[PDB]
């Protein structure tokens, strides 16, 4: 990458798609809940 | 340097963030293990 | 050098976030199997 502006649309497009990951792990996290609860 | 300063301080909250997940990926591994084994 | 200091961190974050989509690739695989199972 050659332009500071490309560095962060890849920064970007990272801390979007990590943003998901956080919502996934937040619901896998509730069904380790509800496997331990019983 | 303002914009090297910008870019500089995201990846930093990036990188302390997935510092931070990868805990707590830690944490919920240990506990699928104990559902696992017992 | 700076832009070159920059992309090498970037290139680290990237290498970072593939690590996590993996790990949590696993660790949902674990879950699903306890699901059924």
């Amino acid at each position: 990458w050659g332009s500071i502006d490309q560095i962060n649309g890849k920064l970007n497009r990272v801390i979007e798609k990590f943003h998901q990951i956080e919502k996934e792990f937040s619901e896998v996290e509730g069904r380790i809940q509800d496997l331990e609860k019983y």
